[PDB]
């Protein structure tokens, strides 16, 4: 079926890479397909299953991005203003000139990737943000940034008047369904988190950090990622708002060379070449500032491109594609970070292979 075309790649991928375990979920019309292969730990070759929870790292910010745009669709949260708008405590910076939807975008003056190792808490970060000048012109280059992605998450809450992880599930991830997606793995499903491993083989878990749960902090299933990318697929039942809010995430903003920076979420026209998608997730494009060209014949969420997501901590690589005109979409999640090249070229064998490009 399906899994020989899938179960083949999968198999080759895992042993050029050396990937304890997979867990993969495939979305089309007529279903979601579960796969999960290997183990979730090397050590004690506890099989991957469906409850294995992965780290998803960098695809975290999808999460954060939907929020921001219910909030947004709620008529909570303007996109456009100054984030000190929200976050009075900024008024004064930077921020008077900086706004959700760049912070979405990763296009807020240069806000650089890291957070500082000076910020260790919620107080010593506001005072960052409010010293710090911005080095790129803001809405024209594209830097990406957790420190920005953050500071969504916290307008975010601020404009819920919530706390960002509690009006997550309230909101977004119990309305999807996602009952496997944790900030803070339960001590009752230790035993279901897989240990990551890093490029050197070794073992390794992420620590938590400051705006964790805004830009990296995401354990959870392929199955529940799947729901996510169903709704965005408009292969679920969802509430109106949560589907607009969805749909938003999708809205092409900005483009940065050959790739569309939508909310996070980043895509490209098809035709497709595999390489232009390996430069999206290479040096050149997430490690130094591109220039950024406002979308003003102003795009709704396209039928015709391919999107998507890549997903790292030290010991985990996840990877989300959709391609809407198919509603068809791939989850892969591994207990190893693997080089993007091949995350891309598994993707697109895959999606090909079944026939979706
Ligand atoms: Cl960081
Ligand atoms: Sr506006
Ligand atoms: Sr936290
Ligand atoms: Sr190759």
């Amino acid at each position: 079926q399906t899994r020989e075309v899938l179960d083949p790649i999968v198999a080759s991928l895992m042993e050029a890479q050396q990937i304890p375990g997979m867990a993969i979920a495939l979305v089309r019309p007529e279903g979601t397909t579960i796969s999960h292969y290997g183990a979730a730990d090397r050590e004690t070759g506890t099989p991957v299953d469906d409850d294995t929870l992965f780290e998803i790292g960098s695809l975290s910010k999808t999460l954060t991005a939907t929020l921001a745009s219910l909030a947004e669709v709620e008529g909570k949260l303007d996109f456009d203003a100054p984030v000190s708008r929200y976050l009075p405590e900024l008024e004064g910076s930077a921020f008077d000139d900086i706004s959700g939807l760049n912070l979405g975008t990763h296009t807020g003056g240069g806000l650089p990737l890291f957070v500082p190792d000076e910020v260790t808490d919620r107080a010593s970060l506001m005072a960052w943000y409010r010293e710090w000048q911005p080095t790129e012109p803001i809405g024209e280059s594209r830097t990406y940034s957790n420190l920005g992605i953050g500071l969504l998450g916290l307008e975010t809450a601020a404009s819920l008047d919530g706390e960002f992880v509690p009006t997550m599930r309230a909101k977004v991830l119990a309305p999807l369904g996602m009952q496997d997606t944790w900030y803070d793995v339960p001590e009752a499903r230790m035993a279901d988190y897989a240990m990551g491993e890093d490029k050197d083989g070794q073992p390794t878990r992420v620590s938590p950090g400051v705006l964790d749960d805004e830009a990296y902090g995401i354990k959870t299933t392929a199955a529940d990622l799947a729901k996510l990318v169903r709704a965005n697929l408009h292969l679920a039942d969802v509430d109106a708002e949560l589907q607009q809010a969805i749909d938003a995430t999708r809205q092409g903003h900005y483009r940065v060379g050959d790739m569309t920076q939508a909310l996070i979420w980043e895509q490209y026209s098809l035709p497709v070449a595999p390489e232009t998608l390996r430069a999206g997730q290479g040096y050149d494009m997430i490690l130094e500032p591109n220039a950024a060209e406002a979308l003003e014949p102003p795009q709704s969420p396209r039928d015709d491109v391919w999107v998507n997501k890549t997903g790292s901590t030290q010991g985990f690589g996840g990877y989300i594609v959709m391609l809407p005109g198919k509603h068809t979409g791939l989850v892969m999640l591994a207990n190893k970070n693997y080089p993007n090249d091949a995350r891309v070229e598994a993707a697109y064998r895959i999606l090909s292979g079944l026939g979706a490009i």
